[PDB]
């Protein structure tokens, strides 16, 4: 079985400057609170060990999700492009933006497009100026992304902002309503508001869900899996959130889940493949 | 066993001018997403075939829920009365209002009463002037309805408005709080906010839930069925949302759910009968 | 197995003036709707029968949560401290505040501390002027409590206020964010917003959950138990909400729950012992 991990941040270049690597202590406590042991590759910050674990898990490719955050640390978009070009068979680059203004957002989007990157990651709740995903100042960017076929990853689950209002499903739903042709991926799957996000997915055909780490032994698990076996088969994206979860143990667990095999193939690989090929029109 | 469908919109007269029939592409998309195949009678727009499917499903009566909506299309209240008087042993009429002002809401309620209809349907999130169910402008109407024993159906689940805020349980909860003797039916059962709406129903004894289409293989399913076997036995209403769901397959699926027979009788007909007899006091 | 009941209001001087005892009719209607029969000790208002019922269920100690409320009645803090001193082996006193002005709140907090009580209960949604738990006017009190190691019980589940907004998880989450060293216990466990509150508890290590009566055959049950068997073993507190639930039947049922033995020990008594010993640093 082929697997594309929709959230894999390798221990390479600028990724090591993000808090996921600069604060191994915080990360490891989070990993253990979830129910996993830290991945040896993550703890040793070894790309070599990561590649072994990746192959042993059955993961053929990883989506290298960029990050630019005052709160959570930063990897340069140039470094994300550099990691992907170094291993072009193994990695897909996703650029990120941290902006106070709409002009800063477009300058950075253009920087991303100049690197050949065609997907962007927005985590505005952990920016220097924290904002909701439906903040007015982000609307010109969504307009650009919608017009140019750029899919948008947005962190609308987990600790997406200062408090739980930053995950209320009203924020992602407004964006989807206002930009009906914009391809959106919700990283952390808008957890914990899971009954609600399944409705949003039901209503808004261009939303993909990626609960990633929060799929594991938490509220909403059964809701995600039920939807996976129905309409969400084409719109769920497998992801480990590595280094937050181990590649091996998360994937092995995932493959045992009662998701019907045709939906399993879509969720593990098929959907990501379609989205990644679609990116940039 | 007697079955009263609390949400059946027949392919007859002005019902055929509503988006549920004028846009079968939108309807069939939701139907297939739910996991059903479109009903032959819906696709054919045949009242004859609907009567066949209705009889085969074991459904003796349907509640013809009128609709007046800029977004979703409209059926005159006179058309609704006409359908019911044409088949008085098959159909119960429910009037609908679309208003910008409280006086327009009154004038339409009076028009409904003049037709001998004694239950009203409000879907204010899909009006030309969209509003929440707890909008100040609707309060005079709720006052009149409470004082005159008129049950109100209100769409507070599913795609009730422009975005998910139109299903936030705060809106229905305030209405129930401010009008504690007003009989209220939440059509689509305030889905997706199911953990929340069970609390609301627990607290507000005048609230009836009708999850209808959204009971099918979606989040909250087990919460609704748990409540149905306990305190909500007297306050849940069977409904298909036909033409959104086929009569046969929905009803056959409903009939095998784990609901004790005395709650099952109430939910299939007993609760609807009491409400229909109550209506107009 | 030793048990500490984190919500047990005895039929003793003062507590008898609250609506839990002055309206046995409303109370018994709730108890039966939940699915229990009223405790004989509650019905007969006998401290004598209560101790028998406690000992039979294995409840060694009860937390006599004081109440000061316009909506739900009041019991003076002196009366709470006097129940505890009459039975020092059986009862832990918890003070309560109802205040309009913060100088009223601070005089009441001082009174509590003078009475030897080291835990305060806040139910601001049921005060004469209802307010949310994150109301700016409560921040001085939280700051005092945080600096002086006073744990705060706050009712943020159930009928915590006039409507469901008074249990929206944004309110408790803000308090927890702005007072990260404050020990907070959510009485009624912030039910019905269970998927959400498990995230809040996951994020906010100072939060303890006591779902009490709402654990029983209601939405969120499986979420609470799953949390109890994972990260929340150290932060869940057994309680019956007596007289709302019978000591005998609630406790017997709770003991049959699939909670791993070391978590069962912590939740039944260990967590409370720790909290009660910590109280007042
Ligand atoms: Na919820």
């Amino acid at each position: 079985l082929k697997i594309i991990d929709f959230r894999l941040r390798p221990p390479a270049m600028g990724f090591l400057n993000a808090r996921i690597y600069t604060r191994p202590d915080i990360r490891n406590r989070f990993t253990r609170q979830l129910g996993f042991e830290p991945a040896p590759s993550a703890e040793e910050k070894s790309l070599e060990l990561m590649f072994e674990e990746m192959a042993a898990a059955g993961i053929e490719q990883g989506v290298c999700v960029g990050r630019n955050s005052s709160v959570l640390g930063s990897v340069s978009n140039a470094d994300v492009a550099a990691v992907a070009k170094a291993y072009p068979d193994k990695f897909h680059p996703v650029g990120s933006i941290e902006a106070a203004t709409r002009k800063e957002a477009m300058a950075q989007m253009q920087e991303i497009l100049d690197l050949g990157i065609r997907i962007v990651n927005l985590e505005p709740g952990v920016w220097a100026t924290p904002m909701h995903v439906d903040d007015r100042r982000l609307y010109p960017l969504y307009a650009f992304c919608e017009d140019n076929g750029i899919p948008v990853i947005m962190m609308t689950g987990g600790n997406a902002g200062p408090d739980i209002t930053y995950t209320n499903p009203e924020h992602i739903d407004r964006v989807l309503g206002d930009f009906p042709d914009l391809t959106v991926v919700s990283s952390h799957g808008n957890w914990p508001w899971v009954q609600e996000i399944i409705h949003v997915a039901f209503r808004r055909p261009n939303l993909y869900l990626s609960p990633d780490m929060y799929l594991y032994n938490l509220p909403g698990h059964a809701d995600f899996i039920q939807a996976a076996n129905s309409f969400l088969a084409d719109r769920m994206l497998f992801g480990t959130a590595y280094p937050m979860c181990p590649l091996k143990e998360y994937t092995e667990w995932f493959l045992t889940l009662p998701i019907k095999p045709d939906a399993m193939e879509k969720i593990l690989h098929g959907n990501a493949e379609r989205l990644l090929a679609q990116a940039g029109r």
